[PDB]
Parts: structure tokens; C-alpha cells; sequence
């Protein structure tokens, strides 16, 4: 189901970041956005999760939205907090688009990552 | 006679949202012209409240949330080729309905070629932190 697909990709995304960031890439294609200018790709979206220095990333999902999108696609609207190296818990919003993997059943891949902190706007 | 090249997304989704808010302050009746069958829609509510599917059944849950009078600020746009010609759209702003308290929003748009509204994700952030 998209939310069971939404949901626990969310779990397990916010859970890296804070045990590996460094392993982050392995949810993204030569295609994936992650994005402020957008970078591409596998290699250069490592360089900017490693660029970010995410050290005891903790997080606080408020609510996440899941729904079926274009070509079996499934779009996640997240809302929550998240804190880095120990600072205060910024309130921020995330949209993904996950995206067949197009070779494995029912595996997906992160093709838009779009994170936002409501502070900053 | 002339010809442009193609906008890029994110002036697609900038003009999208003008659109959209202008006509839900204008016209709340007319934003189901937007939507298709297979479209998704949550407008905030708590029962946070579930989403609608197709035309018929978006027409009538705008129709119920009365939207009379609507005041958008749009702090931030953001949007981005998506899937097989799509374009993802997040917006952050403030509504205020019926001369009401301004509320802050989270909102993610997709949207689809024939451009129409394939996915609409709204929450007010008090209806979710706190």
C-alpha cells in the first residue's frame, strides 16, 4: 500500500541519517533530485549529504501523507522536527517522490527529495 | 507569431499556485476543473483527517470546507521535474478563511501533463504540531 510504502521508507530514511548518513545515497538514481540549487544523482548527492555534517541527527515525525502518483509512483508529504549535533529541534516540511526501481518487485527509489525548515521562511 | 521555449518546473509550479489561490478566493466552485478521476486531495481537518478521490468527491469536500472571502500568502515555492513529464511542487504559506486567524500550511502538488492536479496534500501546521 502507498502508506505502508511512504511511512516506513520514512522510517527507515530518518533513521540513516542519524546511524550512517554516509550511506544515505544508496536511495537515490542517476536521476534522483535531492534538494538552494538541486543536485543529481547518486555521487553528487553523497557529496552534499556529506557536505551537511549530520552528527546525532534526532527527528520527531509529526504526520506523514502518502498517496499513489504517475507511472506506480508514490508521493509522501512529511511533516516533523528534526535536530543535528545536538541543537534545538527545527519544525520542517519534506516531499519525496519514490519511484519504481523499474529491475525488483515492489522496490522503489527516492527520485524527488525536497526538504524545507519552516524557520527559514 | 512566436514561439517559446518550454517553462522550466519551477515556473510551472510558481504559476500553478498563482492560479490555484487566486481561484479558490475567486471561484472555490471552479477548483475541481483541476482534477481527474484518479486525483488525490486533503485539505488539513481532524477526525489528522483522510484524503478524497476524483472530481466528484474533491467538488463536493471544497464545497463542505466553504471557502468564502480567502486571504494566501506564499512564503515559498518550490518545484521539480518528476516522473514521466511531472512536476512535484511544494508550497509553504499562510490561509485565512472567512476573515478568520492567518494559519501556517505545508503543501505538496503533483502534478501532470493534460497541466492538471494528479495529487493535493494541504495541513495546517496547527492541526499537527503542538
Amino acid at each position: 500500500s502507498p502508506l505502508l510504502v511512504g511511512r516506513e521508507f520514512v522510517r527507515q530514511y530518518y533513521t540513516l541519517l542519524n546511524q550512517a548518513p554516509d550511506m544515505l545515497h544508496r536511495f537515490y538514481g542517476k536521476n534522483s533530485s535531492y534538494v538552494a540549487d538541486a543536485v543529481y544523482g547518486q555521487k553528487e548527492i553523497h557529496r552534499k549529504v556529506m557536505s551537511q555534517n549530520f552528527t546525532n541527527c534526532h527527528t520527531k515525525i509529526r504526520h506523514v501523507d502518502a498517496h499513489a502518483t504517475l507511472n506506480d509512483g508514490v508521493v509522501v508529504q512529511v511533516m516533523g522536527l528534526l535536530s543535528n549535533n545536538n541543537q534545538a529541534l527545527r519544525r520542517f516540511m519534506q516531499t519525496f517522490v519514490l519511484a519504481p526501481e523499474g529491475s525488483v518487485a515492489n522496490k522503489f527509489y527516492v527520485h524527488n527529495d525536497i526538504f524545507r525548515y519552516q524557520d527559514e521562511v
